């Protein structure tokens, strides 16, 4: 619940994604909470992102942040994930404040 927290914990993402609506290795976080999963348009997901569906809700986000892999088996982010539950919890706080 710490957006401040969160803010720092999101340097771990900046070298994929921005929070300016620009596309790049991975595509813009900003307004992610609650978004279609592989619902960006013209972004290159990789199939089983494409094919996992529903939204990315806060439970779907954190445990998505707590291993890519196993919630997106085939996923291309290559993001080892958060194990600290506070940290995906302050991290998204502070998405959630970049709706
Ligand atoms: C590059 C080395 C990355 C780092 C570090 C992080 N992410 Fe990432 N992310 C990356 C790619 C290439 C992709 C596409 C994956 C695919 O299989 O197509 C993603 C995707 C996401 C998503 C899905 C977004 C959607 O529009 O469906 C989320 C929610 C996401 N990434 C979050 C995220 C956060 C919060 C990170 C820091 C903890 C993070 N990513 C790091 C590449 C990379």
């Amino acid at each position: 619940a710490d957006p401040a927290a969160g803010e720092k914990v999101f340097g771990k993402c900046k070298a994929c994604h921005k929070l300016d609506g620009n596309d790049g290795v991975g595509p813009h976080l900003n307004g992610v909470v609650g978004r279609t999963v592989a619902g960006v348009d013209g972004f290159n997901y990789s199939d089983p992102m494409k094919a996992h569906g529903g939204d990315w809700t806060p439970e779907a986000l954190q445990e998505f942040l707590t291993n890519p892999k196993a919630v997106v088996k085939g996923t291309k982010m290559a993001f080892a994930g958060l194990p600290k539950i506070e940290d995906r919890a302050n991290l998204i706080a502070y998405l959630e404040g970049q709706q």
